[PDB]
C-alpha cells in the first residue's frame, strides 16, 4: 500500500535514494557486490526516467557513529557500482555538510553521487559509541538537523535498502520529503514474502536452521500457521531431539529456555497437521573446530561425551530430499549445519542440491538473504533458485508477522 517508484513522475528530480551497499569486505575489497547489482534496476529506471541526478546513501559495517574512512569507507563500492554500470559515480567524503549540500544542490542531469558511511555519524542509528568504547546516546536537536540535511539532497525520495528496512534509521525513517517511494528491489523482495505468507504454494516447506531455538520462537510459531512441513536443522535439533527423543548430545550446545518452549511447538504443529523433520543422524566433531576430529552418530547411539554434533548425516538428507521433492513452495531461512567447515557442510550442501532441482521441477524457492544466501553465492546457485533475499534480518521480521520501519515510512498509494 505504499508508493512505488514506477509511479511517481521523476521528469527533472533530484533523487535521494536509500539502499543497502553493506556487502561483505576483505581487505578494502568487496566479496560479494550482490546488493549492488540488486539496487541497478531503480537507479536505472531513476536516469531513464528523466531524473536530474541520483545521490545514494548507505551504512557499512558498524561504525558505531566513529569516522572510520580507513576501513568503513563505502569508497570501495563507488568503484564496484561504477564498473557495474560503466557510468562515472561521483564518491563523496561525507553524507552531510557545505561540500554534500552544494554537491547534490544542482548536479548535471544523469549525475549519480554515492554519499559516505551515515553510520560516521551517530545521528544515524541514534546511537553508539565514543573513543573509549563507552555506550553514547545522540542529541536529539542533531538527530532532527541530520535528518533535515539528507532531505535537502533530493527533490524526491526512494527507499531501496531491503536490507535495512528492519532498521529505523535516520535514513531510513527521518526523510521528509513530499515523496517517498519504495525502490525496485524493496517491493520485489516484499511481495515475494507476501505472496508466500498469504497466497502459497502447496505442499509448502519452510526449512529453518539456526543455533539457538529461543530467537526463532515467534518465526516457528507464525510459520507452523500455513506451512505443511518443515525441516528443522542446525543447532536447534539438538534442543528438541534431547526434549522429545531425550536423546545424549554430548557437549552440543543446549538451548535450556527454548527447550521450555518445545512442548508447545510440537502442539501446535500437530493441531495444524504440520510434519517437523529433525535429523536422525548427523556428523560430529570433538571440539567445537574446523579440524576438529570427525565422527558420526544416531538418535539411539547418541552423542560421546566431549563431542558434539555439527551436521546432520547420510540418512538425514535421504529423509530431506524425500520432503524438498514433494513441495511446491520452499521458504530456507538458516544453513542445517556448520557450512563454512567442510566436514560438516555436507548436510547443507546436499539441501541445497535439492532445492535447485526442486526449483527445475516447477517449485517456488525462497532463500532468506542471510548464511543461506551466502552459501547459494558460495556455491553458485544465486540463478538457480527462484529468490534470493538481500536481507536476512528484515525477511526474518516479515516471516515472523512484523513490519518493517523502512517500509511504514513511505508515502501511501
Amino acid at each position: 500500500a505504499k508508493l512505488t517508484l514506477d509511479k511517481v513522475d521523476l521528469k527533472g528530480k533530484r533523487v535521494i535514494m536509500r539502499v543497502d551497499f553493506n556487502v561483505p569486505m576483505k581487505n578494502n575489497q568487496i566479496t560479494n557486490n550482490q546488493r549492488i547489482k540488486a539496487a541497478i534496476p531503480s537507479i536505472k529506471h531513476c536516469l531513464d526516467n528523466g531524473a536530474k541526478s541520483v545521490v545514494l546513501m548507505s551504512h557499512l559495517g558498524r561504525p558505531d557513529g566513529i569516522p572510520m574512512p580507513d576501513k568503513y569507507s563505502l569508497e570501495p563500492v563507488a568503484d564496484e557500482l561504477k564498473s557495474l554500470l560503466n557510468k562515472d559515480v561521483i564518491f563523496l567524503k561525507d553524507c552531510v555538510g557545505p561540500e554534500v549540500e552544494q554537491a547534490c544542490a544542482n548536479p548535471d542531469n544523469g549525475s549519480i553521487i554515492l554519499l559516505e558511511n551515515l553510520r560516521f555519524h551517530v545521528e544515524e542509528e541514534g546511537k553508539g559509541k565514543d573513543s573509549s568504547g563507552k555506550k553514547i546516546s545522540a542529541d536529539p536537536a542533531k538527530v532532527e538537523a541530520f535528518r533535515a540535511s539528507l532531505s535537502k539532497l533530493g527533490d524526491v525520495y526512494v527507499n531501496d535498502a531491503f536490507g535495512t528496512a528492519h532498521r529505523a534509521h535516520s535514513s531510513m525513517v527521518g526523510v521528509n520529503l513530499p515523496q517517498k517511494a519504495s525502490g525496485f528491489l524493496m517491493k520485489k523482495e516484499l511481495d515475494y514474502f507476501s505472496k508466500a505468507l498469504e497466497k502459497p504454494e502447496r505442499p509448502f516447506l519452510a526449512i529453518l536452521g539456526g543455533a539457538k531455538v529461543k530467537d526463532k520462537i515467534q518465526l516457528i510459531k507464525n510459520m507452523l500457521d500455513k506451512v505443511n512441513f518443515m525441516i528443522i536443522g542446525g543447532g536447534m535439533a539438538y534442543t528438541f531431539l534431547k526434549e522429545l527423543k531425550n536423546m545424549q548430545i554430548g557437549a552440543s550446545l543446549f538451548d535450556e529456555e527454548g527447550a521450555t518452549i518445545v512442548k508447545e511447538i510440537m502442539e501446535k504443529a500437530e493441531k495444524n497437521g504440520v510434519k517437523i523433520v529433525f535429523p536422525v543422524d548427523f556428523v560430529t566433531g570433538d571440539k567445537f573446530d574446523e579440524n576438529a576430529k570427525v565422527g558420526q552418530a544416531t538418535i539411539e547411539s547418541g552423542i560421546p561425551s566431549g563431542w558434539m554434533g555439527l551436521d546432520c548425516g547420510p540418512e538425514s538428507i535421504k529423509i530431506n530430499a524425500q520432503i524438498v521433492a514433494q513441495a511446491k513452495l520452499i521458504v530456507w531461512n538458516g544453513p542445517i549445519g556448520v557450512f563454512e567447515w567442510d566436514a560438516f557442510a555436507k548436510g547443507t550442501k546436499a539441501l541445497m542440491d535439492e532445492v535447485v532441482k526442486a526449483t527445475s521441477n516447477g517449485c517456488v524457492t525462497i532463500i532468506g538473504g542471510g548464511d543461506t544466501a551466502t552459501c547459494c553465492a558460495k556455491w553458485g546457485t544465486e540463478d538457480k533458485v527462484s529468490h534470493v533475499s538481500t536481507g536476512g534480518g528484515a525477511s526474518l521480521e516479515l516471516l515472523e508477522g512484523k513490519i518493517l520501519p523502512g517500509v511504514e515510512a513511505l508515502s501511501n498509494m
